[PDB]
């Protein structure tokens, strides 16, 4: 039954054809659970142990990693009598590998809490309804619940579905809808039909949502709709359709991949060419099956070569340390990759309730009448401070503290507070903080009165337990309350009826004490109290009040105000009729005017300053929020979103307000306006969407069920850690101290991480560069592999793998804060520093291939110099009258490859030494800037002596040790790297881009 808000009652008992004292028979019932199912929303589930295992299985370069793992294989395993048992050490290395990454993968999207689950905590397991075989309330499975049923809610009662209000039996029906709107505060509910069919669920003020709250009062309704139909099932169905990206880094090293693919495949193709040569005429020594071995060996080296494998354990490291230094700053951090992303955020998106201010409802302005002069009123104002239902803070007049005893109009204005008043104060013990009993808007009365302390009792030797009601304890003491006469719609003022506590002698005669919106209240008194004396009433005075009422309700301010009053002579108990609420403003006349006290929800303390760090950083602020926009404006000014007497007409708007612009001016307004309010959870999700449509990496924060659709659609959702678990559960991250300012500092950290990591990965994806030269140009020439798998994963993995930790580790730029986010589209490799790669590539290949070209020729030992017999040495078998003076085997020396390899190697650390800065030489950021990058080079050289000089190693990866000269040479080839990026550098530095 849809549009059940702005139906009438009648049209909704009509509709289902039911009749209020009766509800749905038994068949209708069953007939209804078959055409709407049950009332329950369906479980989101999946990801099976295996299906995790699988998906780390269709990565590309993963998958051409496996395909040379198994070419290896077949390989290795087809081998001669020679060397059986280190031959597959290159296989079970790459399948190592592969295996190693996809447990550790598996490891962590395990551990993901259910967000939907932790909505289904707003189900409850029961309800009530009257169907027609029964007179009497049935407590039934809510999933039983269906559309047409005639459901009864009372105090404490979760809401099972939704619901049109038909007849409220109590007096009023209070309801929290915090999950709907993030407001705690009660709604009064009403019956009468609200006519506008765009209403907000905050304007549907006769309908009852699923899994809200009833925080007073009893009331009987008709369901509407059940299960998915429901407020709180759309915010189910947008959590299920949301659905994380891919990083912005992970679409970059995607991109890699494939184009790294395109690129092995037309090398792959070229070998093919470069070897039509010997196709038709390949001497038959010969040809047979060696080409495929030959050739299949070239396809596995490329592989191997094109690839960092490295490089994934080297970010998971880096990712994992950061998000241990952020949870010591109080950010703890879900998911690894947002890391990275949360430093290019460019706009917050922000709920206000419990996020950017403490969800603690505070006074913090009041009022007495200090003089009435016939026509002209003088009233006496203080503040209040503190933000938190925590007994601390003071009374100021003027801004300086004073002892709010003093004065006998706020003596009886905390009286009035303390008695009228049906919630209180409480110390939590578990959790260290005082919470409100009851509904925030009384307890800002308790805390308020805690405040005053208005008779000076001695409070500072209290435990905290026993400091949450001490000063409302005492005036308990003083006036005992006899009875309330309870909230009404149709008179917005409550009181409670005391007398004197036997022995007092500070008072005499019964009492009722009066509190309610102000204008109705004002209305009944024909008194004004001035300390302890009364005046009439006049039309000047009244007007005077009401008007400064008016001002603290509006503008800047825009506090919810209360009046409060006495009846000096009330009626006699037994002339009172205590169980009809129609009476209770006649009661409530002929009062006398005490005074008036205004509340809000405040900011956090720290929050301005942090909107305004992140504005230094380029990032902007949007509210977002359930509540109503005067608040949300106001708030807004005080955080120096807007400025105090910034006009926001068009940078402020409600959900409807933004729904009524064309599509097109949607999407304007979520650049230009900075506060939106009246939402629903769904407008929260828009708005971040279109923030996305501009490619904005956009973060969304916030502690409501509300909220969590917008966190879910954020790149980066952020929860406060006293939140609901929904939001958390939703979130890549939670600020466990509550803490604004953490944000901040998570961004620079997420910023300070991510330059750290182009380096490391400009760094490993270059050397892959110089590897695939090598294997190439060892190849397109006919010469003896100069570089093989082995040693290509060793140092992959281990050798470059150190040192690219280590610059995870680089010093960070002190201006960080100060530039505005990076491009999410921003290339980690691009123009000159492309070419300036392509350089060292070319280098690297050259001085590899070279080395070995060395020992076959120019060295001692030194088979040695050969020139058109290196480049036809698969020739030595059969063609053998030409290679003499020579074994047919000195071809496959080890000592050529460990030239290659100590070449790679000395290079590859010097380009660690290089990778350092961009484009400063080590001149002027010398190696020490970061000692761990040397720490780490030492200790990658130190892993390569080891392979060199401890058996089995070198007989496994085909090494022999070298002799003073040959490092010298080693060193000769390698070290002008530095001089070849240095000059690189400096030509970036001064004539390119400077
Ligand atoms: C790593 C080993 C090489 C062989 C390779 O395949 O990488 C290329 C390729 C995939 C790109 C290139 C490499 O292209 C080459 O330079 C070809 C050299 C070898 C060809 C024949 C030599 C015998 C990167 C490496 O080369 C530079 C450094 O000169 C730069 C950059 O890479 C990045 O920006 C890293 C992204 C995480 C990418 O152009 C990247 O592809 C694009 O999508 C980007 C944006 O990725
Ligand atoms: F706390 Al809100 F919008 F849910 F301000
Ligand atoms: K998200
Ligand atoms: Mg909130």
């Amino acid at each position: 039954m849809e549009a059940a808000h702005s139906k009438s009652t009648e049209e909704c008992l009509a509709y289902f054809g039911v009749s209020e004292t009766t509800g749905l028979t038994p068949d209708q019932v069953k007939r209804h659970l078959e055409k709407y199912g049950h009332n329950e929303l369906p479980a989101e589930e999946g990801k099976s142990l295996w299906e995790l295992v699988i998906e780390q299985f269709e990565d590309l370069l993963v998958r051409i990693l496996l395909l040379a793992a198994c070419i290896s294989f077949v390989l290795a395993w087809f081998e001669e009598g020679e060397e059986t048992i280190t031959a597959f050490v290159e296989p079970f290395v790459i399948l190592l590998i592969l295996i190693a990454n996809a447990i550790v993968g598996v490891w962590q999207e395990r551990n993901a809490e259910n967000a939907i689950e932790a909505l289904k905590e707003y189900e409850p397991e029961m309800g009530k309804v009257y169907r027609a075989d029964r007179k009497s309330v049935q407590r039934i499975k809510a999933r039983d619940i269906v559309p047409g049923d005639i459901v009864e809610v009372a105090v404490g009662d979760k809401v099972p579905a939704d619901i049109r209000i038909l007849s409220i039996k109590s007096t009023t029906l209070r309801v929290d809808q915090s999950i709907l709107t993030g407001e705690s505060v009660s709604v009064i509910k009403h019956t009468e039909p609200v006519p506008d069919p765009r209403a907000v669920n905050q304007d549907k003020k006769n309908m009852l949502f699923s899994g809200t709250n009833i925080a007073a009062g009893k009331a009987l309704g008709i369901v509407a709709t059940t299960g998915v139909s429901t407020e709180i099932g759309k915010i189910r169905d947008q959590m299920a359709a949301t659905e994380q990206d891919k990083t912005p880094l992970q679409q970059k090293l995607d991109e890699f991949g494939e184009q790294l693919s395109k690129v092995i495949s037309l090398i792959c193709v070229a070998v093919w060419l470069i070897n039509i040569g010997h196709f038709n005429d390949p001497v038959h020594g010969g040809s047979w099956i060696r080409g495929a071995i030959y050739y299949f060996k070239i396809a596995v080296a490329l592989a191997v070569a094109a690839i960092p494998e490295g490089l994934p354990a080297v970010i998971t490291t880096c990712l994992a340390l950061g998000t241990r230094r952020m949870a010591k700053k109080n950010a703890i951090v879900r998911s690894l990759p947002s890391v990275e992303t949360l430093g290019c955020t460019s706009v917050i998106c922000s709920d206000k309730t419990g996020t950017l201010t403490t969800n603690q409802m505070s006074v913090c302005k009041m009022f007495i009448i200090d003089k009435v002069d016939g026509d002209f009123c003088s009233l006496n104002e203080f503040s209040i401070t503190g933000s938190t239902y925590a007994p601390e803070g003071e009374v100021l007049k003027n801004d300086k503290p004073i002892r709010s005893g003093q004065f006998d109009g706020l003596v009886e204005l905390a009286t009035i507070c303390a008695l009228c008043n049906d919630s209180s104060l409480d110390f939590n013990e578990t959790k260290g903080v005082y919470e409100k009993v009851g509904e925030a808007t009384e307890t800002a009365l308790t805390t308020l009165v805690e405040k005053m302390n208005v008779f000076n009792t001695e409070v500072r030797n209290l435990s905290k337990v026993e400091r949450a009601n001490a000063c409302n304890s005492v005036i308990r003491q003083l006036m005992k309350k006899e009875f309330t006469l309870e909230f009404s719609r149709d008179r917005k003022s409550m009181s409670v009826y005391c007398s004197p506590a036997k022995s007092s002698r500070a008072a005499v005669g019964n009492k009722m004490f009066v509190k309610g919106a102000p204008e109705g209240v004002i209305d009944r008194c024909n008194y004004v109290r001035v300390g302890t004396t009364r005046v009439p009433m006049t039309g000047p005075v009244k007007e005077k009040i009401l008007s400064v009422i008016k001002e603290w309700g509006t503008g800047r301010d825009t506090l919810r105000c209360l009046a409060l009053a006495t009846r000096d002579t009330p009626p006699k108990r037994e002339e009172m009729v205590l169980d009809d609420s129609s009476r209770f403003m006649e009661y409530e006349t002929d009062l006398t005017f005490v005074g008036v006290v205004g509340m809000l929800d405040p900011p956090r303390k720290e929050v301005m300053g942090s909107i305004q760090l992140c504005r230094d950083a380029g990032i902007r602020v949007i509210m977002i929020t359930g509540d109503n926009k005067g608040t949300a404006i106001a708030i807004c000014r005080r955080i120096g979103i807007f400025g105090e007497n910034e006009e926001v007409a068009d940078r402020a708007y409600t959900g409807r307000e933004f729904d009524d612009l064309p599509l097109a001016e949607q999407r304007e307004a979520c650049r230009r306006a900075c506060c939106f309010a009246r939402v629903e959870p769904s407008h929260k999700s828009k708005i971040v969407e279109y923030l996305q449509s501009y490619d904005e990496i956009t973060a969304m924060t916030g502690d409501g069920v509300n909220d969590a659709p917008a966190l879910k659609k954020a790149e980066i959702g952020i929860a406060m850690g006293s939140g609901t678990a929904v939001a958390k559960t939703a979130s890549e991250m939670v600020l466990a101290d509550d803490n604004f300012s953490t944000i901040v500092a998570a961004v620079e950290e997420g910023r300070a991480i991510y330059n750290n990591m182009k380096q490391f990965i400009r760094y490993l994806i270059s050397s892959n560069v110089g590897e695939v030269v090598c294997i190439f140009l060892t190849a397109a020439l006919g010469l003896p592999e100069a570089l093989i798998p082995v040693q290509l994963l060793w140092v992959n993995l281990v050798t470059d793998g150190l040192p690219a930790t280590a610059l995870g580790f680089n010093p960070p730029d002190l201006d960080i804060m100060d530039r505005p986010p990076r491009s999410p589209k921003e290339p980690l490799i691009s123009g000159w520093l492309f070419f300036r790669y392509m350089a060292i590539g070319g280098y690297v290949g050259a001085a590899t291939v070279g080395a070995a070209a060395w020992w076959f020729m120019y060295a001692e030992d030194g088979p040695g110099v050969t020139y058109h017999q290196l480049t036809h040495f698969m020739q030595c078998t059969e063609d053998h009258p030409h290679f003499e003076g020579l074994d047919c085997e000195i071809f496959e020396a080890p000592e050529p490859m460990t030239m290659a390899l100590s070449v790679l190697v000395t290079i590859e650390m010097c380009n660690a030494l290089n990778s350092l800065s961009e484009n400063q030489s080590l001149m002027r950021m010398p190696p020490w800037v970061n000692i761990w990058l040397l720490g780490s080079i030492c200790l990658s050289m130190s892993l390569h002596f080891l392979i060199l000089y401890v058996d089995p190693l070198p007989m496994i990866f085909k090494l022999k040790a070298l002799d003073l000269t040959q490092w010298l040479m080693v060193l000769k080839i390698s070290l002008p790297v530095i001089g070849l990026d240095e000059i690189l550098k400096f030509i970036a530095r001064n004539y390119l881009e400077g």
